[PDB]
DNA sequence: CTACCGGATTGC
DNA sequence: GCAATCCGGTAG
């Protein structure tokens, strides 16, 4: 079973589970081979889910991992897809779209980060930088369609904010919730010349399980 | 390609 | 507390 059914070896105690913003001691460019490690770091606590959020508070983090065809990654911004609209019966974790997504649970959480009152028809923020921060991790499985994904594993790419969100018919013909995320982070983007230099100057290397 | 498990977390 | 959810990971 390797890493398929494993739990954490430690938990992040440096900040609590509902911390908004960067995790202390984890710079942009930090890299981990497996999602469980990303969880142990505090950067993205769920081992499987794309969004970490509480539907009455906000979303703390998300992962771009190519798991949702409606995702569109443009590096310094991206269009993210809500979760759900899927039949996971039979103890699945992933499936194709087979019903309309809903503005509930993780999807409502991420909408709350937008600097606009929550709205079932979607919203746009007049001052997007006042929104709640989202920690963004890119996983190599996004690399099928995105040149910004890391070659392997998972990489912390910094703080993004939700500019707007809206419902739209997805590629599979069912409604999906879509979110425009835009970067708001003083640290360089890992894929740029400056980001590559920073990663090197910091001595960051891929973290593997102990 | 197909099938489906633990664990972590939030929903209720 | 128990139910629901799930952008992972592996075996066949």
């Amino acid at each position: 079973s390797g890493m398929a059914c494993v739990g954490r070896t430690t938990e992040c105690t440096i900040v609590p589970a509902n911390h908004f913003g960067p995790i202390p001691g984890v710079p942009v460019g930090t890299m981990w081979r497996f999602r469980v490690q990303v969880s142990e770091s505090g950067v993205h606590r769920p081992h499987v889910a794309g969004i970490h959020g509480r539907s009455n508070d906000g979303a703390y983090s998300l992962v771009l991992a190519g798991g949702y065809e409606d995702d569109v990654d443009n590096g310094n911004y991206f269009t993210y897809t809500g979760s759900g609209g899927r039949d996971l019966s039979g103890n699945k974790r992933t499936a194709g779209q087979s019903s309309d997504q809903k503005l509930t649970n993780n999807n409502r959480a991420l909408a709350l980060n937008c600097h606009s009152p929550i709205n079932e028809k979607g919203a746009e923020a007049e001052d997007w930088r006042q929104g709640k921060p989202v920690r963004v991790v890119r996983n190599m499985k996004g690399g099928k369609h995105s040149k910004y994904a890391p070659a392997e594993g998972n990489r912390y790419d910094g703080i993004y904010k939700v500019v707007k969100y809206w419902p739209e018919r997805g590629k599979s013909g069912f409604l999906v919730w879509r979110y425009l995320l835009r970067r708001d982070d003083t640290e360089p983007e890992p894929w740029t010349r400056e980001g590559k230099d920073r990663t090197r100057q910091l001595g960051l290397t891929m973290q593997y399980p102990e």
